[PDB]
């Protein structure tokens, strides 16, 4: 390449794998959306929550594929596995399987930033600073509140606390 | 002092004690606050409740300082002693020891006025009336009427309750 | 916690310390600006220089207990201790106090973001660098270039030079 | 008289009384101020400051000859005394005038507000609290201010001192 400089194949490798993480978590909220549009559910807020992340998602993943490019390395794609459950139970099962979806993804961050930081690619450090490790932290801290919030909310009336959480929590 | 006229040492030296117990009950709301924004309490109105009577005993603290100065006192500072507990259990607990402060601050308010008509001090009596008496008696009063709220909302669905007072009545 | 991730101990109590240094400066740039109102100090410039500073460190301590609850830590608050002086001389007395003050807050800064880098905590360093580094590294060149002009004004005519720095330099 | 009611022949006549004061106070502001416009003294800022000050005490009489009648007493005149100088020397010695002049008119206000307290007659006391007292205190504080900034002006050039505090704090 006639741009490349200071990019290691290390570094390319893992921006390629991050991109098909995003993508997966992408498909999982994709999945976890629509399962809360089933006329069985039908939780409006829970379904938005869930498609805006599908989108928010996405949208990293095309962040990255961006930045590979502008540093020359080359976008690689892999098969996208399906997500791990095809029905997601109650809101408060959905928010665990989210939330253990975000520290994977935060996760996988903090390991290619400190791949970065050994490679002493600092361009790589900061984009991910930047553009995502205080959102990923912002998300998580959400996604805390919010099963909070449904686990005092279950009692022993749950159906009640679910359908409140959804009307008096969640964007309908 | 070039301007100071009627103006005991005494109301000086309460003044600046009054000072203190102000920025103390700010520090308290600070503490309060950041602990209902906490991941595993999380509830937001309740924060922003406690967070704004922060502000609001701060300014109180900053408007007895100026009257100090337009009357030819000196501020004199003291250490500003930590808030009684690091964690403040439910929201009634909370608005309980919110009153019990708010008494506390009420009482040294009625003290002072006390001392200043007893030196025939009327500007320091007009001060407090005109700033401090009438909020504080409002604000008690917000308080009693939240206490009464929440305690009729705990029943045997205590989590319900707290956050549907969080939800319904306080400000997010 | 249900969010903590990648939160030292360590970390979380240098930032608990660091909201005390803050809240510490703060209460400091409080009594320096009530010193400049005195009716026998009487430089509105430099109170309200100093008032805004309270307020401006008020908020850096409040941005890092969002950032405590943000990761998952455990805001503790301690005494405050009172500001060094209870009267602070001449504007140059008072900018040289802050400067040393400003220095020492920098260098808190500088180590807790040793100690990130150390724990390989890449939010905590991004959130210094963006957030406080650079704010620091302008207050202090602010403060330098008052150093200097409050001190090419005194002279042998004080009082006319400590008037003039601030009628014209500082905002009234 | 068909409204008074609880308006004691002491009030009534110490209220005449602070008139006569006030209308002298406006009089001897009148005389301060055209000093100042003189073409050999020429300080147009510190004219503006006592012209002012003579429309405000003549506001004050007239609130107080309004009250008076408010209560059903009776206003009476007497003869109102020149000023205490024809000469007013430097803006030094004339905002150190004024200072004694607001202390022997803040002095007459809480006599007269002791009075009131001794009569019962909370009406009298709360008119002058709410009108009087605060205005007096915030006037006070201000003219201390001011002799303040005269004071460290003065050095060893004294023209030049007096010609900037004009310039640039009194208001041309
Ligand atoms: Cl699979
Ligand atoms: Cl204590
Ligand atoms: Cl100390
Ligand atoms: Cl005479």
């Amino acid at each position: 390449s006639q741009i490349r400089q200071n990019y290691s194949t290390e570094v390319e490798a893992a921006v390629n794998r991050l991109v098909n993480l995003y993508l997966r978590a992408s498909y999982t909220y994709l999945s976890l959306g629509f399962y809360f549009d089933r006329d069985d559910v039908a939780l409006e807020g829970v379904c938005h929550f869930f498609r805006f992340l599908a989108e928010f998602k996405r949208f990293g993943a095309e962040f990255l594929l961006k930045m590979q490019n502008q540093r020359g390395g080359r976008a690689l794609f892999q098969d996208l596995q399906k997500p791990s459950q095809d029905e997601w139970g109650t809101t408060l099962d959905a928010m665990k399987a989210a939330i253990v979806l975000e520290k994977s993804l935060n996760q996988a961050l903090l390991d290619l930033h400190a791949l970065g930081s050994a490679q002493a690619d600092p361009h790589l450090c900061d984009f991910l600073e930047s553009h995502f490790l205080d959102e990923e932290v912002k998300l998580i801290k959400k996604m805390g509140d919010h099963l909070t919030n449904i686990q005092r909310l279950v009692g022993s009336q749950a159906g009640l606390g679910e359908y409140l959480f959804e009307r008096l929590t969640l964007k309908h």
